């Protein structure tokens, strides 16, 4: 049953991996270190990630379990999937290290970023993967061009699910430019509609070649957003939980929604229409992924018999309080029960 493992030291780290993985070469590294390799069982080039200190605290142990549960569930053409997971440990008593294996992704959408046909195909694939993700009541939370892998045939996969520090979100940073305003400013309990705001920001940028809302800080970014989509009406104001955030919003002079045909000059009128339905300030009123797939902009690609949904996903663990070793034991069980894809 158990494969043979071999050891080697690569850039100050000991890696112990099954013989099937060959020609390990470092390609990146606080969450872990990553090597590219060739998988002789499948023939794919793969990425192998060795987790750093996976069980050093309750918070870290629960994050390790969360990542493994999510990656084991995702089985969709437009979403990253898990090729393998392994540990050199022979028992729970000696279990300390976790390794995760995926397909090696080449370029992300940044490098690419285009005909209108290209934009149709790229955004279609993002929405097809999001319909699947949202059907399992999962929220990605961090959709942006660097988290979308694209190959030579324009085929796309969503990766790097949100599993973010205050400093990471400060200033003139791409880590904030794609976030929905209700989550950027903690206006209210958010839901899956935050991901659709992100898709609108991405689509606009593929059409113009420019970041839609490149704010120099949170407040500058909010001002850019409200200039395009208008200031809130009383209906949305009621839904903002913070009295102080409500107070700040009402300090701003009122502004009407702009004409999107005069912003996105020359774009396909169907693309302009779809952007007006994604970039809505009130998250209750945004288009959903399932609704967007049926929009006329995607008529060339839409096939309602080839847009699958996910098996149900139990996240009850997220409200559970456990000790370090109880999270560690749950993780061990998930490593040893992994069944590889066909
Ligand atoms: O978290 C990361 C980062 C990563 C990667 C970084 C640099 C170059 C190429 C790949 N691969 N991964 C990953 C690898 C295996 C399983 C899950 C995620
Ligand atoms: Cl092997
Ligand atoms: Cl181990
Ligand atoms: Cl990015
Ligand atoms: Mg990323």
């Amino acid at each position: 049953e158990r494969p043979t493992f071999y050891r080697q030291e690569l850039n100050k780290t000991i890696w112990e991996v099954p013989e099937r993985y060959q020609n390990l070469s470092p390609v990146g590294s606080a969450y872990g270190s990553v090597c590219a390799a060739f998988d002789t069982k499948t023939g794919h080039r793969v990425a192998v990630k060795k987790l750093s200190r996976p069980f050093q605290s309750i918070i870290h142990a629960k994050r390790t379990y969360r990542e493994l549960r999510l990656l084991k569930h995702m089985k969709h053409e437009n979403v990253i999937g898990l090729l393998d997971v392994f540990t050199p440990a022979r028992s729970l008593e000696e279990f300390n290290d976790v390794y995760l294996v995926t397909h090696l992704m080449g370029a992300d959408l940044n490098n690419i970023v285009l005909t209108d046909d290209h934009v149709q195909f790229l955004i279609y694939q993002i929405l097809r993967g999001l319909k699947y993700i949202h059907s399992a009541d999962i929220i990605h939370r961090d959709l942006k061009p660097s988290n979308l892998a694209v190959n030579e045939d324009c085929e796309l996969k969503i990766l790097d699910f949100g599993l973010h520090t205050d400093d990471e979100m400060t200033g003139y940073v791409a880590t904030r430019w794609y976030r929905a305003p209700e989550i950027m400013l903690n206006w209210m309990h958010y839901n899956q509609t935050v991901d659709i705001w992100s898709v609108g920001c991405i689509m606009a940028e593929l059409l113009t070649g420019r970041t839609l809302f490149p704010g120099t800080d949170h407040i500058d970014q909010l001002k850019l957003i409200l200039r395009l989509v208008g200031t809130p009406g009383a209906e949305l104001l009621k839904k903002i939980s913070s009295e102080s955030a409500r107070n700040y919003i009402q300090s701003l002079a009122q502004m009407p929604k702009m004409n999107f045909a005069n912003v996105f000059i020359g774009a396909n009128p169907l693309a302009v229409d779809l952007l007006e339905k994604m970039l809505v300030l009130d998250s209750d009123k945004r288009i959903t992924a399932a609704q967007a797939l049926a929009h006329a902009y995607f008529a060339q690609y839409h096939d309602p018999d080839d847009e699958p949904v996910a098996d149900p996903y139990d996240q009850s663990f997220e409200s559970r309080d456990l000790l370090i070793d109880e999270w560690k034991s749950l993780t061990y069980d998930e490593v040893i029960s992994f069944v590889p894809p066909p």
